[PDB]
């Protein structure tokens, strides 16, 4: 028998359009999403041009409307120059993304004062998410407290980080977080197989103790999100390997395997890939939308999944139990057993739906 | 006419004994202190052995009692192994020092969870100070809030850091800080003259804008403290230059010059080199103790000051106006015009004085 799930949401993907379309584009990346049982994605702003101003957002919105096969929201990115300039378009974005560790120059913040300025100027009712590793988690939490608002921490990867967040939650601080599949299912032990190029990712793969700590502290994890970060094999295996793994097509199969093994429950999964993404990011329901999965079928992850242009995967060789069989999106069959059946452009910007605007107090 | 000042206190010095006595020892370092108008010093724990346990503290206490010419308190240092082990000796120390950025392996903390453990286990009534640069300031402030206590930030060197602290103080958070003379009187502009070896210090020399920001935000600075960090010229000019400047003998002359120029008042100076050190660290008064300075005498800083074994100074060539003429410590003439007149061992551990114990609620 098939199990019917609601439309799953991935709040952290890199779809590379504009400007990196050999790595992925809206059409290929959203095909990958649907194949992974994901019907709504939130796309990060570190494209070329990066989504750091109104014109870049407008361009990305049209590229997404024309290419996306599933529904989406687009993040804006914080820069050293745009604090206090995004007020008119802020509500149209998934949220604001801060890159607080490594990134390219356009998104680099050189001072915590710049973080403060963003927390002070970004509308208080809208989401802020951060790439914030190790001590940077504590630092951005401090900025959030000084400015008396919430923050969501992207891809938590370490015992250190999840325990800090746990302590913050115990103090009633408004912080949420997500964890990516590679930080639950891969570790340092896998670097021998992957090699130093393929294995490059930020946050880096953790120790066995890091992975164990994330599982032990599942209660502290609000969301799963792939951090789908496609690069071609040539790039990953070259002289200056970019960090990141593709992950849309493998996330749900990996997690379903863990459900099958009793490592977490189906509800635990659905809180983290549906309900909590909805509530943290104020994402609307999708009418007539559901995913049918098969929990019995055992298979081995191949050297590349069918859809991502990355055309490789760090999970090659892992045995999984769990398969996406069918996806229906807003009343149309979007995916069946390896075939995507909705065209580029079927997808819509959920922030334009009346139910997808973030509620706020009147002026 | 001479101006009579109270006995000045430097809460941040490295006296290198035990184990680095070619760089400085208690006798030479405290001679330097007296020559700089300083009658009480707090010595950092990054010696060899480092002061991270009771036996090392006991050794350092005896070396200081035998060698110090001025009065002192000794810091304990946080390590990855000693949280929850220092309770019996904590009250005998100046406070607990956390090295949160670069340091040697024995004092390295690999996780913010280790910082949390120290804040939770160190007695709540006793001082904690941190080497915490840039975002690390925000991170350690977060740990302090989670554990609902105060923290003092060592050598604030950047616009970013002083503005973060300013914002924290505006929110009523219990944080204090100190600034070292090199971050007020030297900058990037001086690296050409100093060279890359001599110029090595942590925190590094800041931009002109950093220096300007510290002066503009003098109200936010609770203490001046030298971070006297002596290394020999051979070491500074060698293949792996250690970071740090000697500074006991130049701190007061530099600051008196600024007082003379109306950059801050004499009271501003005395709050920062006497009253605030006393109150933050619960340091006792010194009976019959005072410093007489001459504010008229103009001189140029030489290539080395008379007492520090570092035998060099990054302030060489700077013109100053202000000289220490005489120091009286506990009723004895300790220094006159270049001559130290109290022997090694004259100095005492102020934490052993009845008035130098930190008051606490009964068990
Ligand atoms: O865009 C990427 O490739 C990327 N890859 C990573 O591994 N971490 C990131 O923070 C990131 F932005
Ligand atoms: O002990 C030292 O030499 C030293 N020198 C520095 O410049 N910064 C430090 O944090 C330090 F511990
Ligand atoms: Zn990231
Ligand atoms: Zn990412
Ligand atoms: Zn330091
Ligand atoms: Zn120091």
């Amino acid at each position: 028998k098939l199990v019917r799930l609601p439309g799953l949401i991935d709040v952290h993907v890199h779809l590379r359009e504009p400007g990196g379309t050999h790595k992925e584009d809206f059409a290929s990346g959203t095909a990958a999403a649907l194949a992974g049982g994901i019907t709504m994605v939130c796309a990060m702003p570190n494209t070329r041009p990066p989504i750091i101003d109104a014109p870049a957002l407008a361009l990305a919105q049209k590229l997404a409307e024309a290419g996306a096969r599933c529904d989406f929201a687009l993040f804006l990115g914080a820069s050293s120059e745009n604090a206090g300039t995004l007020g008119t378009v802020a509500g149209s974005a998934a949220g604001l993304k801060l890159y607080l560790n490594e990134t390219f120059s356009e998104l680099r913040l050189d001072s915590v004062v710049q973080w403060m300025e963003h927390f002070e100027t970004w509308p208080s009712h809208l989401p802020i998410v951060a790439h914030a590793e190790q001590q940077t988690v504590a630092a951005v939490l401090m900025v959030a407290q000084l400015t008396q608002r919430s923050v969501h921490i992207c891809h938590v990867a370490r015992k250190e980080e999840i325990l800090l967040i746990k302590a913050a939650k115990a103090r009633g601080l408004p912080v949420t977080c997500e964890v990516a599949p590679h930080h639950l299912f891969l570790s340092h032990d896998d670097l021998e197989r992957l090699g130093p190029g393929k294995g490059e990712v930020r946050p880096e793969l953790g120790s066995r103790q890091d992975v164990e700590a994330l599982w032990e502290n599942m209660a502290v994890i609000d969301c799963f999100a792939s951090d789908h970060a496609p690069h071609t094999l040539e790039e990953k295996c070259g002289s200056r390997p970019p960090p990141g793994f593709p992950g849309l097509e493998t996330m749900l199969p990996l997690l379903l395997t863990a459900v099958s093994e009793g490592r977490l429950s189906l509800d635990d999964l659905l809180q983290r890939l549906h309900h909590n993404p909805r509530r943290i990011f104020h994402l609307p329901p999708q009418e007539d939308t559901y995913v049918e999965v098969d929990l019995e079928h055992e298979w081995t992850i191949p050297s590349h999944m069918p859809f991502s242009k990355a055309h490789w995967t760090p999970f090659e060789g892992q045995k999984v139990k769990g398969t996406v069989r069918r996806v229906v999106l807003r009343g149309e069959v979007a995916y069946i057993d390896g075939q995507v059946l909705v065209p580029p452009g079927y997808g819509q910007d959920v922030r334009k739906w009346p139910q997808g605007a973030v509620p706020q107090l009147p002026p």
